[PDB]
């Protein structure tokens, strides 16, 4: 087992002298490694879930040893229901070791090879190498942990017991299963993406150079409807997308969404592409579409939140401050739980509606004055591989990115309001950051000329290097907005997958048709002016519902925070 050479992270080394940030970092390393080797917990919703689980375990371990005043542990040690009962410390008094035990046990439980009975799903089998690569990440982390790991300490053992409770309660090992799901083709209907209709996978994952079999992937079609939610207190729902159900009559909106999709999301060289070079950069910056050495969007959102956390920390000392430890333990629990539930509800809605992606909608439109049967997108970047850009293997509405960003950045806003500045709950903040680099645009990662070599550093492999782009942002509101519209620029989402067009685009005197510049490129409202307020109807449910991923994530974050981070009541979990 030759270890994957992981490239340098653009972050100050001082961050990992904090033990809360250190274990977050280990979680992110496992995220990017698992997406390089084909391990467990791949894909956006489940990778979010792993981080939520990590940070809940860290949170309750830490706050058992260091009791907070403004909130409580997520689980109570006094609960009668065994499944929800937090272990007691019984003399254990070392928070650093409690956190190490919780983090290590949780991450080992999540990423280790399952023992006996051969727990492996046919078509979703994981190689021995993949588990070994992840094991090495964990082993290396033990030696790097600031202040060390003492496995014999009572506090460490207490942390492990905390992890065991959370793992038993919240793990969903087969949550991403696709057994029995099949597309139902037709107008507006999700189906195999035409540039990647089938993939060849090894018959035996431990013989990768051996015989192959075709596979049609559908990412987690049952997860949203069946999995246990973390901290939400209701079910969340979106308006019918234009073209479907109660909004089947929104023809002007749908037709203009097609026009905008072509102009803003097409391949670089197409005569019909009106996107600017800067908008390409905005598209790629936020991608993290499961690529080698990069992982999934929750990894990027955590990288950003680490910078926010250190920028706005209350004490200078990252190593020896209980104020900083408590601050980070609480923030990352709030953020990664919100990211988890955002994954659940975005997936639930995605598979409820089964709305097609722009590539298929544009190609299969069927009307000469609207469609283009030969259109190509900029696409989800296939970074650190020789593969062509793609369409993520799940339905369009709402965008996962949009929802995750809504939840993560609204949570950051609720947490820091009063501290960094003051704003109304739904208005722009001043949580600015600088020197923020995306691994999609870092001067190191690349579009390779040949298949990725997992035994060599990325810099030693021929390819076209991604330009290094160092960013500043004014606010979490800006982060949330740009993250959402990035997907329009890639051509992987409709405008309404992000938010109501009315809330992000500039209107004209024609209803549902939005402004373009002299070249036909879409104009956006200024960040300071953006309000996610525009609602729509549902065929199956009375009332007014948000449109697209951003307001879905916002509402999830607000509900979680308003309830002080407490578990979803057992009685409202899915049962069926
Ligand atoms: O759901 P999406 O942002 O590819």
């Amino acid at each position: 087992v030759t270890p994957i050479p992981l490239p340098k992270i653009d972050e100050p080394e001082e961050y990992n002298t904090n033990y809360i940030l250190f274990w977050n970092h280990v979680g992110l390393e496992l995220n990017r490694v698992t997406h390089t080797v084909g391990g467990p917990l791949t894909g956006p919703p489940l990778s979010a879930r792993a981080l939520g689980m990590l940070h809940l375990a860290i949170h309750d371990a830490y706050f058992s040893i260091c009791p907070p005043t403004d909130f409580t542990t997520f689980l109570s040690p006094d609960t009668e229901n065994a499944a929800y009962r937090l272990p007691s410390p019984n003399g254990a008094n070392d928070a650093r070791q409690a956190v190490a035990g919780a983090a290590l046990k949780m991450l080992s439980s999540l990423y280790m090879k399952p023992v006996e009975q051969p727990n492996p799903n046919p078509g979703a089998n994981i190689s021995d190498n993949a588990y070994a690569q992840l094991g090495l990440v964990l082993d290396r982390s033990v030696l790097e942990a600031p202040g060390g790991v003492d496995r014999e300490s009572a506090s460490f053992m207490f942390g492990e017991d905390v992890a065991d409770v959370f793992f038993a309660l919240l793990n969903d090992p087969r949550g991403a299963s696709q057994e029995g799901y099949h597309p139902t083709p037709g107008r507006y209907k999700f189906d195999d993406e035409p540039t990647h209709p089938v993939v060849l996978i090894p018959v035996d994952p431990n013989n990768p150079n051996g015989p192959k079999m075709p596979f049609r992937q559908y990412h987690a079609p049952f997860y949203g409807k069946t999995t246990k939610r973390f901290a939400t207190q209701s079910e969340h729902f979106l308006a019918d997308p234009p073209g479907l159900r109660s909004n089947a009559d929104e023809t002007a909106e749908y037709d203009d969404a097609v026009r905008v999709a072509i102009a803003m999301g097409g391949a670089q060289a197409l005569n019909s592409t009106k996107r600017s070079p800067w908008q390409t950069a905005q598209g790629l910056y936020w991608a993290y579409d499961g690529s080698n050495l990069i992982g999934t969007p929750p990894r990027f959102y955590n990288q950003i939140v680490r910078r926010i956390a250190v920028t706005y920390k209350k004490e200078e000392d990252l190593a020896n401050s209980e104020v900083n430890n408590a601050d980070f333990a609480r923030l990352f629990a709030l953020v990664d739980v919100a990211c988890t539930d955002a994954g659940i509800f975005s997936w639930k809605e995605k598979w409820e509606f089964e709305f097609w992606r722009p590539l298929s909608g544009v190609r299969d439109d069927g009307r000469p004055d609207h469609g283009d049967p030969f259109w190509l997108t900029l696409g989800a970047p296939a970074t650190n591989t020789n593969d062509i850009p793609f369409k993520p293997p799940f339905p369009a509405y709402p965008s996962g990115h949009a929802t995750f960003g809504g939840a993560v950045f609204q949570m950051v806003r609720r947490y820091y309001n009063g501290r960094v500045g003051t704003w109304k709950d739904d208005e722009p903040d001043n949580i600015a950051i600088d020197m923020m680099i995306s691994e999609e645009l870092n001067g190191v990662n690349r579009d390779l000329r040949q298949p990725y070599d997992p035994t060599a550093p990325i810099e030693d492999q021929p390819g076209i290097v991604r330009t290094r782009i160092v960013r500043h942002f004014d606010s979490a509101w800006e982060l949330m907005f740009e993250n959402a519209i990035s997907r329009i620029f890639l051509g992987v989402h409709w405008r309404f997958d992000a938010a109501a067009a009315r809330d992000i685009l500039i209107p004209t005197t024609t209803k549902d048709v939005y402004a373009v510049d002299n070249n036909g490129a879409t104009v956006f409202q200024n960040v300071e002016d953006i309000r996610y307020t525009t609602r729509g109807t549902r065929e199956d449910r009375e009332g007014l519902f948000p449109i697209g991923g951003v307001p879905l994530g916002i509402e999830i974050a607000d509900e979680i925070f308003n309830n002080g981070l407490k578990p979803t009541p057992p009685e409202i979990q899915p049962m069926p």
